[PDB]
């Protein structure tokens, strides 16, 4: 039997853990919390914790684990099926990216068309889009877009944006209440996750929506995907279980697992969601290094100067 930390939403995590269960035999406790509490508290057990398995929303808190020396190395034939272009890989091969999470621009299809639409999530930011764009500045997503635009655009770019999000966008407090207020007529375009869409239009049906989505693609920030992923604690005394439970999670099963219960985009080739998502490399994701907790501070500095 063993034990995941789980910094993961607890439908994906139950989800995979019953189809483990029912795949293998081996029971699955989930130990869940936030990502960056459950790193922390990893690294202050070091050899002495119970975790067997780290199943995170965010590969980024693998790479200080990595290098403190606590993960497990992975079979390459693991790794290599969800090594797409563009996917994340651990040069130590001791985590791997299992699924991912778009940023996108929701439409309101009856006042807006493709056409309308900007090639970069920079355009968004301007006067063109005065009291028409919808954004979430509290959401962990967007302090990620931050990081990831200071990054591949330079500082002054990321505060010039979020300046302009701030004389033109429309504030709104969670990603799903941006969703309704571009769905109630409110406003006719917002930035947001990809699924609280689709979980909307799975429940709704498209034909009943008055949105539609936008992806930006061509490596622009705003094609910035977000990964999960999964590691085995070096410090493991069940190394055989905790690692057929990853390759189980790299696998045709586990990767169908997860899409049931979760909007994520897939990152085996062979596997397709029933939320009907796009193909993980249509999207074509931009090339960014993990977000560190240094860089999350960063991103909060650029917030407060731009007044948000
Ligand atoms: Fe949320």
């Amino acid at each position: 039997d063993i034990t995941v930390y789980n910094g993961q939403h607890k439908e994906a995590a139950t989800a995979v853990a019953k189809a483990f269960e029912q795949e293998t035999g081996i029971k699955v406790t989930l130990n869940s919390g936030k990502s960056e509490q459950l790193a922390g508290q990893l690294k202050e057990e070091g050899d002495k914790t119970p975790a067997d398995v780290f199943y995170t929303e965010q590969t980024a808190t693998f790479a200080d684990l990595s290098e403190a020396g606590l993960l497990a190395p992975i079979s390459e034939q693991t790794i290599q099926q969800t090594a797409q272009k563009g996917v994340p890989l651990a040069p130590k091969k001791d985590w791997i990216a299992l699924s991912g999470r778009s940023r996108v621009v929701v439409y309101d299809h009856t006042k807006l068309s493709e056409k309308d639409m900007e090639k970069s999530v920079l355009d968004y930011a301007t006067p063109k889009w005065k009291g028409k764009i919808g954004y979430v500045s509290t959401s962990g997503a967007f302090l990620e877009q931050v990081v990831a635009l200071s990054k591949m655009k330079g500082d002054k770019v990321a505060l010039n944006w979020l300046k302009g999000l701030k004389e033109n966008g429309k504030l709104y407090a969670k990603n799903s209440v941006a969703l309704q207020a571009v769905e109630n007529g409110e406003v006719p375009a917002a930035l947001i996750l990809n699924y609280y869409w689709y979980n909307l239009a799975k429940e709704k049906g498209v034909e009943n929506l008055k949105s539609r989505l936008y992806f930006v693609r061509h490596q622009d920030p705003g094609a910035l995907v977000s990964y999960s992923g999964a590691a085995v604690l070096k410090a493991s005394k069940n190394q055989a279980e905790a690692q057929k439970f990853v390759d189980f999670l790299a696998s045709k099963k586990g990767q169908e697992a997860l899409v049931a219960a979760r909007a994520e985009y897939p990152l085996r080739a062979d596997v397709v969601s029933p939320f009907n998502l796009e193909p993980y490399e249509k999207l074509e994701a931009p090339v960014v290094s993990a977000t560190t907790a240094q860089d999350k501070e960063h991103a909060i500095k650029l917030i407060e100067e731009a007044g948000l």
